[PDB]
């Protein structure tokens, strides 16, 4: 099964688009591939339009969004047209995938076949999963919130921020980390070589030292 630190399979798909290959979109940004059971159901509907109002916070960070949900293409582009009114955006500026017949929920593992529309009998609440990939396509995180309990975008921002500044400056964050904060030295890393790289640190305990952002 996918979990963190598994490649994110690659794949062709029919989308809002056009045509895309999934790296191929992707290129060398990070990517948010959400999902979404089926169109027109409300709280997905709240959610598409908040990344849709906030993609240019994703741009900064060169992340790229993609949404997929079980229906077709032009179910999803009469969607997006309601989803434009209802967040008040001039456009959707990322796809939303077509997967009429759940093939790239099921290589992602959010169901157990493949080959079949939605049909409303409730097979497809797991399509549902949040995936943070990175820029050379490894799985960082994920979340599944059910379709019941919207997500939370602040919080898809924070961990996109966290994961960044980690593979940047090799550190690690604590709970309820934001931006500025003081962040973790790995535990790989030496009190020595801590010295030469960081500087100055708290040692709460030896494996808990704390520094400067
Ligand atoms: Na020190």
């Amino acid at each position: 099964m996918l979990r963190i630190n598994s490649d994110a399979p690659n794949f062709d798909a029919d989308t809002t688009v056009g045509k895309i290959n999934f790296y191929d979109y992707l290129g060398d940004s990070w990517g948010v591939l959400f999902s979404h059971p089926a169109d027109f159901t409300p709280v997905c509907t709240t959610e598409v339009s908040a990344f849709a109002k906030l993609k240019p916070e994703f741009d900064k960070r060169n992340v790229k969004l993609i949404g997929l949900s079980v229906e077709d293409v032009e179910s999803h582009e009469k969607w997006i047209q309601d989803i434009k009114e209802i967040a008040k955006v001039k456009n959707v500026g990322f796809p939303i995938i077509g997967d009429t017949f759940r093939n790239v929920a099921f290589l992602y593992d959010m169901v157990d076949a493949e080959g079949f529309k939605n049909i409303n009998d409730g097979s497809l609440k797991t399509v549902r999963s949040v995936f943070v990939i990175d820029p050379k396509k490894k799985i960082r995180l994920i979340f599944t919130y059910p379709s019941t309990v919207g997500r939370n975008t602040s919080e898809v921002l924070r961990v996109i921020d966290a994961l960044q500044l980690t593979d940047k400056e090799g550190v690690v964050t604590p709970i309820n980390w934001q931006p500025a904060d003081d962040v973790i030295i790995p535990p790989s890393v030496s009190n020595d070589e801590a010295k030469a790289k960081f500087g100055q640190f708290n040692e709460i305990k030896p494996y808990l030292r704390f520094t400067k952002s």
